[PDB]
């Protein structure tokens, strides 16, 4: 039951990523007006033929992805070591980890009140409901919810959170990425300044095995992240799609 200090680096590296997701998430959630308007048609009765014909709330979640895809190049760009990567490995992490940085980022406007997204007044207050009026489907959605919980149960402190997202983002197991020595030497540089931070900072009881926890959460979003991908390729069939998008989400999931 070693409970070393925190590093000078380690202590940097924490700093640092605190200051980083300070100035890529905003709590306020004030941009999300300038986003395409949230609709949502009538839709009790959860009918694919009417989501998919819609789609009405696709080009305000589709912005709200696209702009927090954005803000995660600009978190990823500031992780102590990405830099060091090549610009090629770099673009692969990001393509493949986006949605689940975005799921887990999105932890923090998520609340166990009612089970929602709450981003301000009613209008960006985000339910199951309003997902499957993105041409989304409960196979998603379901697990997607419970992952949410799963996380906000944690109780992660902003640095197990903000440690988190850069170890989501600098995995060494991405397809296509060259030099996945050098990403798992950042990776476990990230690593081990969390367990160790855990050790050192984490009270009990939210402590206990809370590393483990953390990191089967990591495997949760592969699984995510694989069905999101499938139902965004059916999304995807539907004509007129396109233009529901952006070009980055189009990029990022096509
Ligand atoms: C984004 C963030 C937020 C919510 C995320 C949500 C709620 C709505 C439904 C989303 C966007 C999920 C669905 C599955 O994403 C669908 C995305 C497309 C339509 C491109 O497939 C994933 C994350 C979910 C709000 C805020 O916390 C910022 C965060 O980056």
């Amino acid at each position: 039951a070693l409970r070393p200090k925190l590093s000078e680096e380690q202590q940097r590296i924490i700093a640092i990523l605190l200051d980083a997701h300070h100035k890529t998430y905003d709590p306020t959630y004030s941009d999300f007006c300038q986003f395409r308007p949230p609709v949502r048609v009538n839709d009790g009765g959860g009918s694919v033929t009417l989501e998919l014909s819609q789609l009405s709330m696709l080009p305000h979640l589709a912005d709200l992805v696209s702009y927090s895809i954005q803000k995660v190049i600009g978190f990823a760009k500031m992780i102590p070591g990405f830099r060091d990567l090549t610009s090629e490995d770099q673009i692969v992490l990001l393509k493949s980890s986006a949605i689940e940085v975005i799921m887990l980022r999105s932890n923090e406007s998520f609340t166990m009140d009612d089970m929602s997204w709450t981003c301000g007044n009613q209008d960006y207050k985000y339910r199951v409901s309003d997902v499957t009026k993105a041409g989304h489907s409960l196979e998603l959605i379901e697990p997607l919810i419970k992952f949410q919980v799963g996380l906000k149960k944690l109780n992660l402190h902003e640095e197990e959170h903000v440690l988190l997202m850069a170890i989501c983002i600098v995995s060494p197991d991405r397809p296509g990425v060259q030099d996945a020595a050098l990403i798992e030497a950042i990776q476990d540089r990230l690593s081990n300044t969390l367990q160790t931070y855990i050790r050192c900072r984490h009270p009990p009881p939210g402590s206990h095995l809370l590393y483990a926890k953390m990191i089967q959460k990591l495997a949760d979003l592969r699984s995510l992240n694989e069905e999101h991908s499938k139902q965004y390729r059916c999304l995807s069939f539907q004509p007129e799609c396109s233009m529901k998008l952006t070009p980055l989400v189009l990029e990022v999931f096509g």
